[PDB]
């Protein structure tokens, strides 16, 4: 279950109401890595398999560990890849509500992409979850240009990347419980807040 390309594969004539775009952590497998599958299963329970499209950021995003040290905490090629997926969602399914997330390098990628996005598309992302956010200190827990009420950051005590370092310590690898419960809970709540049900 570590690769999902529902947006790329999806039929434009039968668009899902909710599209989730997720970026994995460094060196992780597929395009969802270790946390994305848990979030996806719970979104599908809430909205149904036909109700939500799960899309990982693959393509040019190689999730190379060394790219954590670059200015935006990931590469320019990776940002272009995720921007392209938000633009594909907006073109293919203009009425869908979007939600996003990322872990570790993927959280820096999600923040850089949303910062650069056209505002009319950015404003369709009803909620974003970030785990082990490598730019947490530098950005003061926020995503630039995106509202605090639509953001949820999961940063464990002792996870040094949340406090301005790039050292990987054991708390960085402990976000499994959050991806199984509070992170899908937040995303579902933020989609229902604007779509009703």
């Amino acid at each position: 279950r570590t690769t999902r390309d529902d947006l790329i594969n999806g039929n434009s004539a039968s668009c899902a109401d909710v599209i989730f775009i997720y970026a994995r952590g460094s060196t992780e497998a597929g395009n969802l890595g270790t946390l994305g599958p848990s979030i996806a299963s719970n979104l599908e329970s809430a909205f149904g398999k036909d109700g939500v499209w799960i899309q990982g950021v693959g393509g040019a995003y190689r999730a190379t560990l060394g790219d954590n040290a670059l200015p935006r905490g990931t590469s320019s090629a990776a940002i272009r890849e995720m921007l392209g997926l938000f633009q594909q969602a907006n073109t293919k399914c203009p009425d869908a509500t979007l939600i996003a997330g990322g872990y570790s390098q993927g959280a820096a990628l999600a923040a850089a992409s949303i910062e650069d996005l056209d505002s009319a598309i950015r404003d369709k992302i009803a909620g974003t979850v970030l785990f082990g956010y490598t730019k947490n200190l530098q950005n003061r827990g926020r995503i630039p240009n995106y509202p605090a009420d639509r953001t949820k950051v999961f940063c464990n005590t002792g996870d040094l990347v949340c406090t301005g370092s790039l050292i990987v310590a054991a708390p960085h690898l402990a976000y499994g419980p959050d991806a199984r419960g509070p992170a899908p809970e937040f995303l579902i709540e933020k989609v229902r807040a604007v779509r009703g049900s």
